[PDB]
RNA sequence: UCCCCACGCGUGUGGGGAU
């Protein structure tokens, strides 16, 4: 079979000081959700992947068994975890949803920084897939992706973090690369809600 | 274009950034 990967979909309750505290800054909800997989991070067993969809959704990939009993009372209605096994076969086609945050080290000083256009944002994404064992599907006018959202996020523990969103269709081209793509995540940002590629038939 | 790790992929590549 193919390793487990556990889903968690957590609507997050207004009322709660908490949850607005971690919609308000991914840094705090990076601190909640990582309670959930404590040990496993600690065993080096977890990669925690989120993304906080546009009350509000959080969708949380574990590597690990999580458990959720960590949350405060009134944080979020936890729906049952669901563990999958995904199933990639070569030139099988899916739908898919990245938030991202496309970048390059400079050669001339080291620094990770941004990109800046849609042109090259969108040239990331296609080097990515491709080197993680996908491909975007393509059309007579582009490749199959959209930007449906580019923003920033406001890190503090103030720092700016570029986010795209990306949606499109794309086909599987190497199981193997392909599966391990997306246990690991995609691009910088994983500690904030960024890289988690999510797909679906 | 904030910090850290790896490198004889540097008009950079890969990885990390709770307790």
């Amino acid at each position: 079979g193919t390793g487990a990967m556990w889903l968690t979909k957590l609507v997050l309750n207004p009322a709660s000081r908490a949850a607005r505290r971690d919609l308000a800054n991914p840094y705090e909800m990076h601190r909640t959700l990582s309670k959930a997989v404590s040990r496993a991070l600690e065993e080096g067993r977890e990669r925690l992947l989120w993304r906080l969809e546009p009350p509000p959704v959080v969708l949380v990939q574990t590597l690990t068994e999580p458990d959720w009993s960590v949350l405060d009372e009134g944080y979020a209605q936890v729906f049952p975890p669901k563990p999958f096994h995904p199933a990639l076969k070569p030139g099988q086609r899916l739908r898919f949803r990245l938030r991202a945050n496309p970048a390059k080290r400079l050669a001339a000083t080291g620094k990770r920084v941004a990109l800046k256009t849609p042109a090259e944002k969108v040239a990331w994404l296609e080097r990515r897939l491709e080197e993680g064992g996908f491909r975007l599907l393509e059309g007579e006018r582009g490749p199959w992706v959209q930007i449906l959202q580019d923003t920033f996020l406001e890190v503090r523990r103030l720092l700016q973090v570029q986010a795209v969103l990306f949606e499109g269709r794309l086909e599987v081209v190497d199981p193997e690369r392909a599966l391990a793509t997306l246990r690991r995540g995609v691009g910088p940002g994983k500690a904030l809600g960024l890289g988690l590629l999510s797909v679906a038939p």
